[PDB]
């Protein structure tokens, strides 16, 4: 009905018993993530660059090879920068295109642009290469279950999984609001004015969006995820009881409940990131980045030496039995 927008505030999850959550931590790989998802984009790819294109091209096949019916779109538009003109893409993968709702993930593809320092390139491992790859390890580790969301004349689902992965995100100079989150001011305007579903008097894209769920800055040891909306804090909290529950079933490595990731904390201050166009038009927001940022944030050593791959493993599994939680599969 017209109030198909106001669905997400009602919505509960389906929560998963100990066998299913033993079954998903088991049906996660990171050294297959690492080598197959994630070193591909560990490349300088600014916007407009040749790893740019590469990073695309790997993020869309490794989306087009799985058995769910992904829908791939390149956003691609010009922007005024401190260098011109440019062009930026962002990438957009849909299941269900016309179901009202969906649960968003994502994160930007882009690497801040660098001067080279002997021999060295900032390929922004954290910021955001793992974020990219754990997307990619979510769609491949649930292929099977995302796969019974098709649309068939037996099923049309309210409520499916979008994942977005945001261009120039970074700034190519000065971080200001004129060099800055060019990818997602651009999408969020889009979709804040696009019909939505098809043939909508009234509704758009932006308000189908149930939640968007932010990762930035992930890989380092030790993050800290502030909860930071009130609109989001129940969904905060139910990533609290994964953590936990994960824990406490002896599914997580290298973890302890007083170093967890979602603590009692939260973050009045403003975080500037690719949420920002999506929150000031009223998308509710769940932000996974670390407060503070990772030491390595924006110097050469944000590299893959640098990850944590055990923290990257963990944090697969509870965004993995969030979504299958959050979707009812
Ligand atoms: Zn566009
Ligand atoms: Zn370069
Ligand atoms: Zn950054
Ligand atoms: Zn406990
Ligand atoms: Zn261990």
């Amino acid at each position: 009905g017209p109030a198909w927008p106001e669905e997400k505030n009602y919505h509960q999850p389906a929560i998963l018993n100990s066998s299913a959550l033993r079954q998903i931590a088991e049906g996660t790989s990171i050294s297959e993530m690492w080598q197959n998802d994630l070193q591909p984009l560990l490349i300088e790819r600014y916007p407009g660059s040749p790893g740019s294109y590469a990073a695309r091209q790997h993020i869309m096949q490794r989306i087009q090879r799985l058995q769910a019916d992904w829908v791939l779109e390149i956003d691609t538009f010009l922007s005024q920068t401190p260098y011109g003109y440019r062009s930026f893409s962002n990438i957009i993968s849909t299941l269900n295109p016309t179901a009202k709702r969906h649960l968003v993930l994502a994160c930007h593809y882009d690497s801040k642009y660098f001067s080279h320092w002997n021999n060295r390139v900032f390929v922004g491992a954290t910021d955001s290469a793992v974020p990219c790859a754990m997307m990619l390890e979510l769609a491949r580790a649930l292929d099977k279950k995302l796969l019974s969301l098709k649309t068939v004349s037996d099923s049309k689902p309210d409520l499916s999984l979008q994942l977005i992965f945001f261009d120039g995100e970074e700034a190519f100079l000065h971080w200001s609001p004129q060099d800055s989150l060019y990818g997602s001011r651009h999408l969020a305007a889009k979709m804040a004015s696009t019909p939505h579903p098809p043939g909508a008097r009234g509704t758009s894209q932006l308000h189908g969006m149930d939640l968007l769920v932010l990762l930035d800055l992930i890989g380092a040891p030790n993050p800290t995820f502030p909860n930071f909306f009130p609109n989001s804090a129940r969904w905060f909290e139910r990533l609290q009881a994964i953590e936990h529950e994960l824990h406490e079933l002896g599914l997580l490595k290298d973890h302890s409940l007083e170093g967890r990731y979602f603590q009692n904390y939260s973050y009045g201050g403003v975080i500037q990131d690719d949420h920002i166009p999506f929150l000031r038009r009223g998308v509710p927001v769940l932000h996974l980045i670390p407060s503070p940022f990772p030491e390595v944030w924006h110097t050469m050593d944000d590299n893959e030496e640098n990850l944590d791959e055990s923290t990257i493993d963990n944090l697969n599994k509870i965004l993995q039995v969030f979504v299958l939680e959050y979707l009812h599969l």
